[PDB]
């Protein structure tokens, strides 16, 4: 207590023995992840350049910045997995999932950097984008938020898994929606296809967070989860309307705000709680 | 002094930023690991049972004990990567390699456990084999040796990388050769095919170890490495001639002893050192 009372977190002397499977729900999530393995090299980028050059300058600006934000945020997610989640969780089934998630984050990061390298030849612009955590004010709020949760020496796994579900599910939702908006406009097949793989993968990662949360005996209160989630929505809404505005690609900022709230509601429910915002999904393409 | 002198181990604020790649040799090994991804589901075991039943009882004893040894050892390798190597190495390229190695070790353990479950239906025998670390004296020597290197608070990364190259390269070499002997004999295509995949991967994991060792500034002495490698050799030789004799599957115990020495020599050369034993490879099928 609290930890020796937690089956996910307590001493498992069989942690590195794989069989037999005890947690079938957790294990099938791992098999799902494993069965959808893909590499950056599988994405065909050979038709993207022509589409990229035809875009308006501010569209290229928005897209390059979303790419830089994704590439940077993956490393933070990865950091948390490597230093915290994969270490503290003791059941084999989740250890397998988290090990495969780490591998997939590296692939996601590579994919985003390949996209950057393909669209942007200027080495100074590349470096600017690769070092977005330092060079880009817009990503700072999100990046710092996620990083606080890694160094938080007091917050429970229950709270931290919620926080990273908000990272992978809320902090990414506006940017995913943006790339899907571009698909509606028939632009950049490489970008839009890779976007389908990564958002699927990220959805699975949030699904897994909720599954872990469910197996906790001592969950944080609804009030506590509410304040993490709302806080995250606010940061995301600001990111998308002020810091890096979605009108740069022709999107309605007001509907985007509503969508972030739809997303957070779906996550709240998946976590076994009640909706916070009670709004519908404005986007038919999501 | 002590470690801010080591490019592989010193502070890297770009640790979780993927691009640009700067250690191209290290990165190419990761791309090689990634390109050879496979899963247990790809290996067809349906044509092995008839061969399995045709064997002498001491052959089934041998194989199931080899399988149990491999499953147990994988989790120790895995533990080391999760708790030590993937944490302490700071270059992005190696962290990507090690992260992918962890995922592959989990696929290795699953493969071995699936082989056990497929060949052995008796629930009590399965549990005896899965708990090989506690239940099987033949594996104790190897398990404790490897485990000591994880617990060793004072040995350098340079020593430990060698120690785990000995684990994946020497402790596994006799068993891999055993399965290749079964291939020569035309027995159990599922086992022998999975064995091709896994020994290849383990070979790569050893190559990677030598690559990291090479990139160290403060290497251990040739004398000190000889000591680790010679020790590993004798443990493996005892394993295969006394604890679980390869005679049980028709192999010559003296030629096997020689094979281990040849493997160790190859590793010593790969580490930038001199041969120790100067013996030829007795096995034409290796
Ligand atoms: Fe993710
Ligand atoms: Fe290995
Ligand atoms: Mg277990
Ligand atoms: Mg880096």
């Amino acid at each position: 207590m609290g930890v020796e009372d937690e089956p996910l977190l307590r001493e498992n002397p069989r942690r590195f023995v794989i069989f037999p499977i005890e947690y079938h729900d957790i294990w099938q999530m791992y098999k799902k992840a494993e069965a959808s393995f893909w590499t950056a090299e599988q994405v065909d980028l050979s038709k993207d350049i022509q589409h990229w050059e035809s875009l308006k300058p501010e569209e290229r600006y928005f897209i390059s910045h979303v790419l830089a934000f994704f590439a940077a945020s993956d490393g933070i997610v990865n950091e948390n997995l490597v230093e915290r989640f994969s270490q503290e969780v003791q059941i084999t089934e989740a250890r397998c999932f988290y090990g495969f998630q780490i591998a997939m984050e590296n692939i996601h990061s590579e994919m985003y950097s390949l996209l950057i390298d393909t669209y942007i030849k200027d080495p100074k612009e590349r470096e600017f984008l690769f070092n977005a955590i330092e060079t880009m004010p817009c990503v700072k709020k999100k990046a710092d938020w996620a990083l606080r949760w890694i160094g938080d020496k007091e917050a429970t796994y229950g709270e931290r898994v919620v926080a990273f579900a908000a990272v992978e599910g809320i902090f990414f939702s506006g940017s995913f929606a943006s790339i899907f908006w571009l698909k509606k406009r028939g632009l950049m097949p490489g970008l839009t296809f890779s976007n389908e793989l990564i958002s699927r993968d990220e959805g699975l990662h949030c699904d897994f967070a909720c599954l872990m949360f469910k197996h906790l005996v001592h969950k944080p209160s609804e009030e506590r989860v509410r304040e993490i989630i709302i806080n995250a929505v606010r940061i995301e809404q600001e990111f998308l309307t002020e810091a890096l505005p979605v009108k740069l690609i022709g999107m309605n900022c007001t509907l985007m705000k509503q969508y972030i709230e739809f997303v957070a509601d779906r996550l709240m429910l998946e976590l076994g709680f009640s909706k916070v915002f009670r709004v519908e999904n404005p986007f038919d393409f999501m």
